[PDB]
């Protein structure tokens, strides 16, 4: 059969043919009229059986013989005389109404069906997400209309209610009543809810126009939506989803959903509504505009064991507003006001034709209902009720079930529903157990419910005592909501490529993922002794920060909404926005280098930014605030944070605006100065001193409280306490900017030696000054090795990697080997010739000189990068040149099409030869740069200056050139100016960032570089080298200086969202909505006072008279 | 539409002729000229549009190797039927 | 246009439709020349089509690839990419 | 320094703990050096009864509204019980 449906639910065709009541119509013969007229008690006429079995009885007079003992025409039964036999329709219908063919689905089982095998039908076969909420509708049949009040208002709240809880309306479809205004509702609210409410009509096989066009296995039965007139048949209201046609009986008889519809609210309810939640989904009632069969269904659902709560929207009709005051005339849960028989009994009789035949058994229905009112809810319209059912459904869940608080809480954690919790089930007076609110906590992070973990830690939780070493590992292990799957990825990265079969996993290992991820020498408080040694023993089993570790967590998890709340709470808030950017960004790569689908490198390289202009933006405000204050916080250890600092873990994550802050400039501008005041100094003032020692002894320097913000060195700290003079020399000579001039000045000393030697002849032994040459190359090397070998990172391979990233190491590097390729050749030649020149291996070495002193030169642009100006050309220049380089190519290719064509012209009779190469590049190489050759276009000119070329095809040479110079200079010359012009602001503006950036390095390594410069350097070497065997910079803060810091650090995170509320709630567009929506709720009111004051006209009337 | 006329069951071939041939409402006078340079370059006194010429325009506008439905052998057919 | 299926096809091809009418009004020696009205009407469905591109490619980008080469089977098995192209649509 | 996990701050706070017979002068001396408090230009003393509901939602928002904007426009002291079960708990 190759479907399930096929296989499991059936059809209930009537074989067995008892005659129509029992007589004729009229036409005295009676074998026409008994075959014909008479119709079966099943509900059709005798042909349409079609019995498999008996279809040959109708031709022979009839199944089952006349007379039969009247008392056995009765003794049919839809259980008995009925082949159970396969579905026949099970599709797809549609609706071509409001611009929208409005699909849904019918599966047309038979009536008696299972009830699970509804679920099962409901869930993998059609595919639907199991409800957190029933709503089952009833009512009444074929009614007019509401008050154009009502009407409005009770779709808005029944679809809000229905939407935000994933919830299933359950209905009898057909467009003749409680379903038509469920309808109705609908398309006002069609479009925004079209997918996340799945109203079922569970109506039957019966009652509908054309139940013949409903037939054909698996169609797509296009059903129509016109009222077919000339009758009261109903029809499949459009806007439904979803339907279930009960296959029995027949047309007439519509009460065979009773039995099924009911099942579904029953076995709904033991389907746990979510995982880490036990309790049942619920099931909710709204009888709007009933009937005397409703009465009976609310007694039914409110006298079962559960009971299942009751709305009542009073006005919609007779039974709403009727037992909204028959359930108004009574004590809380006991008996009536003085006699009520005569009052409530007309009603009753008024609007149910009775007479007292039927008129007690509604009142005693009555009176049962009352015995349980706190179940009947009732939405008060008019007096604002409870604003728009959604409270009022949702609510009388909650009303008296007697069901705990901690179950009233997790249901509208469930539905996602806070203000519902906050405002019925915070209520004043209330009382909680122990870890009742807890486990909501647990629940509610595990969910990602944001919204409730900020409820319960305002209403008291404490995430101090709350969170455990054993909780906050379940928290990494779920499966039970919004899940990370790169997460695992890292880990078995890390452990050993391997993983064990479920593998729950470990703190340690969280920690080793952290350590990945963070890089370099961070090391997480995870893999520490203490914890290491505690966890294995698993107050000591908690955590002194807890949302320093949710906050790696809901990183991790990649829950980036709930890592932005858990951020704003707590202490640091300015690093661990950092440490998140640097998190997310490392995470960001390793998606970026993994075979998986989902790549996830844009969403993860966003959050790091956004984490980023985080930290930006309270860097700013910290600023304007206290500049002073604002550069400490750059440079203070953490101890949360492997004692790393906000600048250093910037730096990490590559973050350029907050490196090129103004503040993170002047920390930087004031490191270079040293203890210098480079205020009340000059720059010749610090050259003349290099060079005239004394005068040291006369420079402005600066106090250790000017020097507070600045960190500092160990050795440079202690001598704070007091100036004596060698003392002063010791500022002097280890600040950044005199090491920088004392290796600037010998640098530029080292050129004009360099240059002296090139220019000048070379004889056999090394001069003086060549030998001067050779002395700074070598301690340069060695002070290069120096750096890398004492970078930062441990892995030679990533200190080697990261070194050769910057354009001047791999000159320099360049440099320092072609020289002394150079000097081996220059020094290792043996002159068996006296006239030098003739010795090549000498004229090698001393060309590798000619050729190595360039890249000493270009060395020159960095020094010169450390202006402010200057600098940001430098950079600019390299940017063009990657910039312009296709460009270039296409005049590299028009310089090609020129030069071939001119050579084989001009020259038809050449040999092959590698001058050929030369010479078809040569001079139109040279023609971009002004010179046109003139004497040598025309090559068979009187003035012509190769007149031996001149031949045949040799006039086609001035028609090339003259194309050629046109291409060169009028289009491409002046295409790479207008490409220059227009790329300049952002070029300018990048290459600004990357120098202000790059300050960074350059003045951190001026702390670590010696004294001395790369000549007499040698001696720092030797020297340092040897008084270690014989054996950073931090900012150090007093215990009340600490206090003040992170006392400014909150102020002024406090300042920053302060000023972002009153930024938007003061802007035009926020005034402007809420203005917008006061003047919406306003023309409401004034309506109605409007109707008031013209009902307190009818005072007028009756008043004065 | 909404008040459920179904276009479905409303749209016909006679009924969709006459909205090409109706001169009762904001008309477009270009089509005529489509239609007389895909016939012969001429037309007939009164020539009440088909819908098989309909077809002709549209794969000349549409241009290539569209072919309409209006212009198959199906179509062809059964119109010739009505 | 709004009702029924195939939304971003049928806009490609009104936008054919109406940019081939207009080339030749552009090409008769009629007066009322509506080679503008006909250009902007072939431009209006145009920019329908790359704006529910656009709405598609945010959704899910490997389905909306799948939309630019589906054979349509009403359109003469065309592809909404081949539309475009036709039109010489380069939105 | 005690603290308060709650409305997204730990809310901190000061005890001495004093013992009831100090000298009356000691308040300030403890109030204004030890503690560092800028001296007030008010103080508003509020008394009531302890462990009640709730009031209107009228008087509720404007009684704040206007206890705060007396306070901080004038520097003053609100002196309260403190408990969490009457008069402070309004304030
Ligand atoms: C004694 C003498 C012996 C030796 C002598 C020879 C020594 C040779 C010396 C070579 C200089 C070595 C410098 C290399 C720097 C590498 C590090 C670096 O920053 O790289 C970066 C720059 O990209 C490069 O550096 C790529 C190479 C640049 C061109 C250097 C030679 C050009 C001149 C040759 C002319 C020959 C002309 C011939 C015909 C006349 C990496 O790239 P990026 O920055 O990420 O770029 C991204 C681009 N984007 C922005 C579009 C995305
Ligand atoms: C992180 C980046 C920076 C650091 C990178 C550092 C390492 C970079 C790499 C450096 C090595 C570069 C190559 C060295 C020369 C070999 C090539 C050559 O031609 O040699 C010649 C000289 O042969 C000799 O023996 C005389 C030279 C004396 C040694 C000077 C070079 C080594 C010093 C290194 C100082 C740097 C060390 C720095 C500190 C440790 C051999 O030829 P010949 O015999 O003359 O000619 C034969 C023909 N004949 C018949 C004409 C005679
Ligand atoms: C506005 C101002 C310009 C007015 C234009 C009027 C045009 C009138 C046309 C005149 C052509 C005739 C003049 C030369 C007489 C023929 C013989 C002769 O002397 O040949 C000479 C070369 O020249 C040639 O061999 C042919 C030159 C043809 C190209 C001329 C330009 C065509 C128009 C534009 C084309 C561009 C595209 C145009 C379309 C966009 C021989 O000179 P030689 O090199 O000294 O050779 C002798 C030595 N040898 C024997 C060793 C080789
Ligand atoms: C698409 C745009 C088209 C542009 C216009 C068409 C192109 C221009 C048309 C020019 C007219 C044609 C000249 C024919 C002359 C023949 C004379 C002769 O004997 O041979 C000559 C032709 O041979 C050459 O090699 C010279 C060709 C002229 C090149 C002009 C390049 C500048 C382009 C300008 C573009 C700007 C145009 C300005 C606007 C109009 C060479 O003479 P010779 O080798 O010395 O011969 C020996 C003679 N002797 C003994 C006396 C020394
Ligand atoms: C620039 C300011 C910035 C800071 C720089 C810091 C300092 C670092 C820089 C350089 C260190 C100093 C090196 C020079 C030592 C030798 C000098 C000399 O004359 O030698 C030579 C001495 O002998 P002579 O009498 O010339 O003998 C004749 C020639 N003969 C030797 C070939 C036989
Ligand atoms: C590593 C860091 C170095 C720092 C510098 C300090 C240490 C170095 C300082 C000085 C060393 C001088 C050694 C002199 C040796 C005596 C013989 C001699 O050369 O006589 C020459 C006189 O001298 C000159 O002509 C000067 C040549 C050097 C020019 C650069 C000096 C200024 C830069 C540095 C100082 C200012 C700093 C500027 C920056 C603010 C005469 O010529 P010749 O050379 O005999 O002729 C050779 C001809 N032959 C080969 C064909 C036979
Ligand atoms: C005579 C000499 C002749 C040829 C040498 C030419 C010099 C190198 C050419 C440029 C190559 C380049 O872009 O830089 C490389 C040269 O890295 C080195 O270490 C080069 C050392 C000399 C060999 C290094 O690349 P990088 O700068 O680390 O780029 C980062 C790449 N990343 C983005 C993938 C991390
Ligand atoms: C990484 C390390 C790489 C380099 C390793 C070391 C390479 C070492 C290389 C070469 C060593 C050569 C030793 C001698 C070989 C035998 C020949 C001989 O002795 O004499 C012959 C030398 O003739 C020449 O042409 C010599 C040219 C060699 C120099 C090439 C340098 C390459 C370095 C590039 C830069 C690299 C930069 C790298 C960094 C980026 C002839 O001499 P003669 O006797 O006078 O003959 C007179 C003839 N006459 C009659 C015509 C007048
Ligand atoms: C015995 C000898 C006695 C004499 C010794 C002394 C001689 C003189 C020595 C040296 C020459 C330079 C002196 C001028 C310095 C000006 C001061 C200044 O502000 O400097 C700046 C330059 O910072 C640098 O790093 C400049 C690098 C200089 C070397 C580059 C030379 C280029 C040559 C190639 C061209 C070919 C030319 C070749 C010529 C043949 C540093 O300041 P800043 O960082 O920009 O401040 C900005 C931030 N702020 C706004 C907060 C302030
Ligand atoms: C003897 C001859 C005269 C002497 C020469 C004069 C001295 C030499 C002149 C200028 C040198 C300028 C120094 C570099 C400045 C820093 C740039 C830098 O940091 O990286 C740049 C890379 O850089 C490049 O891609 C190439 C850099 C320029 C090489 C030019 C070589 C000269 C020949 C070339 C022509 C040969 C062709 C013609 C042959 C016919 C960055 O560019 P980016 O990728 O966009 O930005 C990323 C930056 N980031 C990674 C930091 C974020
Ligand atoms: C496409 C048009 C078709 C071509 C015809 C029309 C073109 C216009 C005109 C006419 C063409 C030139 C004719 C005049 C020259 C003939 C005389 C002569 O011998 O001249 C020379 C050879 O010349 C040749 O051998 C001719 C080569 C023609 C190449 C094609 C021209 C480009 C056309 C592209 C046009 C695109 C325009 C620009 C784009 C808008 C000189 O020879 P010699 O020195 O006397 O020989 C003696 C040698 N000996 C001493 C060794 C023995
Ligand atoms: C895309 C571009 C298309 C054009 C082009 O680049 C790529 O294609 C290349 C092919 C090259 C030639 C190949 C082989 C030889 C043979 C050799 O024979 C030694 C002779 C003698 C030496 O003195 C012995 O004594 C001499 C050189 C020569 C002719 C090349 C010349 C340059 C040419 C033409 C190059 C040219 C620039
Ligand atoms: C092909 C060989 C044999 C011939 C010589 C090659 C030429 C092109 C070489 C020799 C020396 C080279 C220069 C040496 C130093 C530098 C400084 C560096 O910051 C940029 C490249 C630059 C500017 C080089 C450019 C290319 C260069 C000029």
């Amino acid at each position: 059969q190759k479907s399930w449906i096929e296989s499991t639910l059936t059809k209930r065709e009537c074989v067995y043919i008892i005659p129509s009541s029992k007589d004729p119509h009229r036409c005295l013969p009676g074998c026409q009229i008994c075959q014909q007229l008479v119709r079966c008690f099943c509900g059709r006429l005798v042909k349409q059986h079609a019995c498999f079995t008996a279809s040959l009885a109708m031709k022979y007079s009839d199944v089952k013989l006349g007379e039969h003992f009247n008392q056995a025409i009765e003794e049919w039964s839809v259980e008995k005389h009925t082949e159970q036999s396969p579905t026949d329709a099970y599709g797809v219908i549609n609706f071509q109404g409001g611009s929208h063919s409005y699909r849904a689905k019918y599966v047309r089982l038979s009536y008696d069906t299972k009830p699970e095998i509804i679920l099962q039908l409901l869930l993998k076969e059609w595919q639907m997400e199991l409800p957190k909420l029933v709503i089952s509708v009833h009512g009444g049949m074929q009614k007019f209309e509401l008050h154009p009040r009502i009407k409005q208002l009770l779709g808005k709240g029944l679809i809000k209610a229905a939407v935000t809880t994933g919830a299933w309306i359950l209905t009898g479809g057909v467009n003749t009543g409680v379903a038509k205004h469920v309808g109705d509702a609908l398309k006002e609210h069609a479009s925004r809810s079209s997918r996340k409410i799945c109203t079922i009509g569970i109506a039957p096989w019966g009652v509908i126009e054309n139940r013949n066009d409903l037939v054909g296995r698996d169609v797509v039965a296009p059903y129509q939506t016109l009222l077919n007139p000339l009758s009261k048949l109903n029809v499949l209201n459009n806007l439904h989803s979803h339907f279930i046609l009960v296959d029995d009986g027949t047309v007439g008889k519509y009460g065979a959903e009773v039995r099924l519809r009911r099942e579904l609210e029953k076995t709904i309810n033991q389907q746990r509504i979510h995982a880490r939640i036990g309790q049942g989904v619920p099931v909710v009632a709204l009888i709007f505009e009933g009937g005397p069969n409703v009465i009976l269904t609310v007694l039914e659902y409110l006298q079962e064991s559960p009971p299942v709560p009751v709305v009542v929207c009073e006005g919609t009709g007779r039974a709403a507003d009727l037992l909204a005051y028959i359930h108004k005339q009574t004590e809380e849960g006991g008996n009536l006001p003085d006699a009520a028989e005569p009052d409530i009994i007309s009603t009753i009789k008024k609007t149910f034709n009775f007479g007292q035949s039927e008129a007690v058994h509604l009142f005693q229905t009555m009176m049962e209902c009352m015995k349980k009112k706190e179940l009947i809810t009732v939405f008060h319209i008019g007096s604002e009720d409870h604003q728009d059912i959604d409270v009022a459904i949702l609510t009388a869940l909650l009303k008296g079930t007697n069901a705990s608080a901690f179950d009233q809480l997790i249901l509208t954690l469930a539905w996602d529903r806070v203000d519902i919790a906050k405002n019925h089930v915070f209520v004043y007076g209330q009382q909680w157990l122990v870890g009742s609110l807890e486990q909501a906590m647990l629940d509610a992070l595990v969910m990602d419910r944001v919204s409730f973990v900020k409820l319960l830690i305002e209403n008291g939780v404490s995430m101090h005592k709350f969170l455990t070493i054993p909780r906050l590992e379940e928290l990494y292990n779920t499966k039970q909501g919004p899940t990370n799957p790169m997460l695992f990825h890292l880990i078995r990265d890390v452990k050993q490529g391997n993983l064990p079969p479920g593998y729950k996993i470990t703190l340690i290992d969280i920690g080793l993922v952290i350590e990945y991820l963070m890089g370099g020498t961070y090391r997480c408080t995870y893999t520490r002794k203490r914890f290491r040694l505690i966890y294995n023993s698993l107050e000591t089993k908690r955590f002194p920060y807890p949302l320093n570790e949710l906050l790696i967590w809901a990183c991790l998890m990649k829950r980036q909404v709930m890592a932005r709340f858990l951020w704003q709470h707590g202490e640091e808030s300015m690093a661990k926005a950092l440490v998140a950017c640097k998190i997310y960004r490392s995470m960001a790569y390793e998606a970026k280098q993994s075979d998986l689908v989902d790549d996830t490198s844009e969403e993860l390289k966003q959050y790091s930014n956004d984490f980023g202009q985080l930290a930006v933006e309270l860097l700013e405000q910290s600023f304007r605030q206290d500049e002073t204050m604002a550069m400490k916080l750059l440079t203070y250890e953490l101890k949360n944070w492997s004692n790393s600092t906000c600048l250093k873990l910037a730096v990490s994550s590559r973050l350029r605006p907050f490196v090129a802050h103004t503040c993170t400039q002047m920390l930087l501008s004031d490191m270079w100065m040293g203890r210098l005041n480079m205020r009340k100094n000059s720059w010749y003032k610090v050259i003349l001193s290099i060079l005239v020692p004394p005068a040291i002894l006369m420079l402005e320097y600066k106090t250790k409280a000017e020097m507070s913000h600045i960190p500092q060195s160990q050795d440079a700290h202690q001598m704070t306490m007091e100036l004596p003079i060698t003392r002063k020399f010791y500022a002097f000579y280890h600040a950044p900017i005199v090491k920088f001039w004392f290796n600037t000045l010998a640098y530029l000393g080292f050129l004009m030696l360099y240059t002296f030697v090139v220019l000048v002849k070379m004889e056999q032994l090394p001069s003086v000054q060549e030998w001067i040459v050779i002395a700074y190359i070598f301690t340069y090397a060695i002070e290069k090795v120096r750096e890398v070998f004492m970078s930062e990172a441990g892995k030679i391979s990533q200190k080697i990697k990261v070194w050769f990233s910057d354009y001047f190491n791999v000159s320099d590097t360049i440099a320092i080997i072609s020289f002394f390729v150079g000097f081996g050749l220059r020094f290792g030649a043996k002159w068996n010739y006296i006239n030098a020149y003739d010795n090549h291996v000498f004229v090698a070495g001393r060309l590798i000189y000619c050729l190595n002193i360039i890249f000493w030169y270009v060395r020159l642009l960095d020094f010169l990068a450390v202006n402010q100006q200057a600098g940001p050309y430098v950079m600019m220049i390299g940017k063009m040149v990657a910039n312009m380089f296709y460009i270039v190519v296409i005049m590299a290719l028009v310089l090609l099409s020129f030069g071939v064509p001119r050579k084989a012209i001009l020259y038809p009779h050449e040999e092959p030869s590698w001058s050929l190469a030369k010479d078809i590049v040569f001079h139109p190489y040279w023609m971009i740069f002004g010179e046109v050759y003139a004497y040598e276009i025309d090559v068979c000119a009187n003035d012509s200056t190769l007149p031996t070329i001149c031949g045949p095809g040799t006039w086609l040479t001035p028609f090339l050139q003259a194309v050629y110079l046109f291409v060169q200079y009028i289009i491409m010359v002046n295409l790479l100016i207008a490409f220059f012009n227009n790329v300049y602001l952002q070029v300018k503006a990048i290459s600004n960032i990357v120098w202000k950036y790059q300050r960074y390095h350059f003045i951190m390594a001026y702390h670590e570089k010696p004294v001395l410069p790369p000549p007499l350097i040698i001696l720092s070497h030797i020297v340092s080298l040897f008084c270690c065997v014989c054996k950073g910079p931090k900012l150090f803060l007093t215990e009340e200086d600490q206090k003040k810091l992170h006392d400014f650090e909150e102020q002024c995170v406090e300042m920053y969202f302060d000023e972002k509320d009153d930024k938007f709630n003061s802007g035009s567009e926020e005034r402007i909505r809420v203005t917008f929506e006061r003047v919406e709720q306003m023309s409401i009111q004034i309506k109605e006072v409007g109707d008031r004051v013209n009902y307190i006209k009818r005072s007028l009337q009756s008043l004065d008279s």
